């Protein structure tokens, strides 16, 4: 039996552990955190994620989708909140087949952990990877107390997140050609209780957005009608706009309250613990990190956030990480050797990870920001109606299809250009020749 050591019992790590273990691999998974399945008296906060077709299909292949979806809230559309007007619901797709799912992170990780162990993987918690000796094929782990433990490894999988220790170790033996692109927005998690969401009639079966240009809030629902709210706001005010809102200007919870009362007036009343949440939850950082290579020969490979940290604005980090786990397990299972598997996995996945990193950066303006855009969208709907197998909105290709991200982006670019061009020098839909635009759709977009 082939042997593998996985670092990080997160989403990609636990999924790949299950897929490999059920194929008879000897799997050892090391996780720095404690086992979340060991119930304690601690009050841990609820992070929600938007699971879409790529992640759901990865779970489906692993036989875990039904279990995960049983604990997920259906989000049928995007509810845009602009003060003064009732919330506007933009359905995400054609029917209830085209939805996204709000899942609690902890519930998903419990299901994945159980799944990896049921398949035969051994999971070792409270052990963080500190260093790797590639030459000797040994690694060093430590607990929170700092006691070190050395292990031999045959194949190392870095599923250890955005700040991957495996990536750091690899960067000492190979040039990973890393390029870090900082992101000016920090984030803060806030909570809406079930009583508050019910009192203010906040729709449970939707993803909620409070656009505000350079900053915004999003809220995802929980099974108990509570919502996790994420505030995205610049860490610092830029030199050109020193008065522009930023986390630096929000000195405490009281300042956060005044900011929400002025900028998000219909949201502030739903945030009962705003002051406490603001002061006790730390401000998180966002980034895009791109690598030229994801592996060291046949010895080690990265996947998920360890390979390609991305900005959160497309809700695709988990979806991409789970899609990577399937691809990795498939390549490892069938290749001539690990070196061939890792090179083929990297060659397949890197262009797609680059595409979603670019599309996620682009999606910020689509959420938080129009006269020319409405005519483009109006023309886009007719083209999608006339040609639904050809003209598929980019959000739908990324969210509801398994088309390689690079292809979703390429078709998205053709569509965006087509619309931008077609509307240029036209006041309305009457002056636009619909059959001419449709001919360009048939000429440039093959049916899928
Ligand atoms: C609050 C929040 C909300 C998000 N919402 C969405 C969403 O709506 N949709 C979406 O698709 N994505 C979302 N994402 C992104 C998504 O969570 C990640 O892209 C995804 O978890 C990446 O999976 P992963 O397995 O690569 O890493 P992770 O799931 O982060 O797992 C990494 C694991 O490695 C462990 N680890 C780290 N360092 C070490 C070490 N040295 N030794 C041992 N173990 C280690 C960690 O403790 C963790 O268990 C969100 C992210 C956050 C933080
Ligand atoms: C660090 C951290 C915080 C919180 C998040 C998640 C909750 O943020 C998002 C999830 C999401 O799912 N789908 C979308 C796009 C929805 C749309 O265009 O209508 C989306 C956007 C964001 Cl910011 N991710 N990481």
């Amino acid at each position: 039996a082939r042997q593998v050591t996985i670092i990080g019992a997160g989403l990609a790590g636990t999924l790949v552990a299950r897929l490999l273990a059920r194929n008879g691999w000897q799997v050892n998974l090391f996780e720095r955190r404690p086992d979340p399945r060991i119930e304690t008296g601690a009050r841990g906060r609820s992070i929600n994620l938007a699971l879409a077709e790529r992640g759901a299909h990865a779970l489906r292949l692993a036989g875990l989708e039904r279990e995960v979806l049983a604990e997920a809230v259906m989000m049928r559309g995007r509810m845009v909140h602009v003060p003064g007007t009732p919330p506007n619901l933009q359905p995400y797709g054609r029917d209830d087949s085209e939805v996204i799912w709000s899942i609690n992170r902890d519930r998903l990780n419990r299901i994945l952990l159980d799944g990896a162990e049921a398949a035969g993987a051994s999971i070792h918690f409270n052990l963080g990877l500190d260093s790797v000796d590639f030459a000797r094929q040994r690694l060093t782990l430590s607990n929170v107390s700092g006691e070190r433990l050395e292990k031999r490894f045959h194949l190392l999988i870095g599923a250890d997140g955005c700040n991957s220790a495996v990536r750091q170790a690899m960067a000492s033996v190979v040039d990973l050609g890393e390029h870090l692109e900082t992101q000016p927005h920090g984030y803060k998690e806030l909570q809406i209780t079930p009583e508050a969401s019910a009192q203010f009639n906040l729709e449970p079966n939707a993803l909620h957005i409070w656009p505000h240009g350079d900053y915004m809030c999003i809220a995802l629902p929980n099974l108990d009608r509570s919502f996790t709210v994420t505030l995205f706001l610049h860490h610092q005010s830029p030199a050109a706009q020193p008065a522009s809102p930023s986390f630096a200007q929000l000195v405490d919870g009281h300042a956060a309250r005044r900011f929400f009362q002025r900028q998000f007036p219909d949201l502030s009343p739903m945030l009962d613990s705003l002051e406490q949440d603001f002061e006790h939850h730390p401000t998180g950082k966002l980034a895009t990190l791109r690598l030229t290579t994801w592996h060291v020969g046949g010895q080690a490979v990265l996947l998920g956030d360890a390979a390609h940290p991305m900005v959160p604005f497309h809700g695709q980090g988990m979806n991409c990480a789970l899609e990577d786990a399937v691809a990795l397990a498939e390549h490892l299972q069938s290749a001539a050797d690990n070196a061939s598997a890792l090179a083929a996995f990297t060659a397949q996945r890197q262009p797609d990870a680059l595409a979603i990193q670019a599309m996620a950066l682009e999606n910020y303006v689509e959420m938080s920001s129009s006269p020319t855009y409405l005519l483009e969208r109006e023309l886009g709907q007719i083209m999608a109606q006339r040609q639904p197998t050809r003209f598929i909105p980019r959000y739908s290709m990324v969210t509801f299809s398994r088309l390689p991200y690079a292809q979703a982006m390429a078709r998205g670019q053709i569509q965006e250009q087509l619309l931008k061009f077609a509307v240029a020098n036209h006041s309305d839909l009457t002056s636009i020749n619909l059959d001419a635009v449709e001919h360009e759709v048939t000429r440039c977009l093959p049916p899928l």
